[PDB]
RNA sequence: AGCGGCACGCGAGCUGGGUUCAGAACGUCGUGAGACAGUUCGGUCUCUAUCCGCCACGGGCGCAGGAGGCUUGAGGGGGGCU
């Protein structure tokens, strides 16, 4: 009953590929809905989505 | 009641609403410390311009006797609506 529960829970933390498909939405022109909120011009050392 | 470039023009010209610095909470994953382009309320932006560039006003020796006065125009700018 575990490897039915741990392993269950395996395959929902690869469930979080979703925020690798936001950049390419409709994936052809996305000029997406996060490219106006970036402040990441050389400074405002912040940590990229990669 | 146009489309586009000018380091997606312009922060040693100004603002700091946005997102991802330290505080805190909701949902969700994890036994756990913690975490999530998922949401929400708060958060320090620096008096003295050396050199090119620009806007206005000056000091010397020039135009081959020393001075006053009125002037032509090479060239360049502004103005052009409905």
């Amino acid at each position: 009953e575990l490897m039915m529960k741990e392993r269950e829970r395996l395959e929902s933390a690869v469930q979080e590929k979703r925020q690798q498909a936001n950049r390419l939405d409709n994936k052809k022109k996305g000029e997406k809905s996060k490219n106006s909120t970036e402040s990441a011009g050389r400074l405002g050392h912040a940590k990229m989505t990669g």
